[PDB]
DNA sequence: GCCCTTAGCCCCTTGACAGGCGGGAAACATCGTGTTAACCTTCGATTAAGAGTCGCTGAGTCGCGACG
């Protein structure tokens, strides 16, 4: 019943919700990538990588 | 008849295995993940041919009175 009188199947929509998916991602990363702890952490994390850590596939 | 001498049994010391639970080291069969992108965006049973009663709900009928 929920899903039926409630939710409507979304014809031709699938990529509008990808769409939105990407620009909620596009959000979060601008969000994250400013001037805080998360840029820092993100950039001493980063500077141990490369060499001694782990370069790909985990950053 | 008693004491001395010697034999047999019991006990102690060493030991050359034998293998035997068991962790380690390794070779090999699990167990939880992913990942792929060519087409359908409501599936389905199951009482319901006897019987005594518990727990709740919602319709049609009346009183009490006020304003003409």
């Amino acid at each position: 019943r929920e899903m039926g009188s409630v939710e409507l199947l979304s014809r031709e929509g699938e990529i509008a919700i990808a769409k939105r998916i990407e620009a909620g991602r596009d959000t979060m990363i601008r969000g994250l990538c400013e001037s805080a702890l998360t840029f820092e952490a993100i950039m001493v994390w980063r500077e141990e990588l490369g060499t001694g850590r782990i370069l790909l596939r985990e950053v």
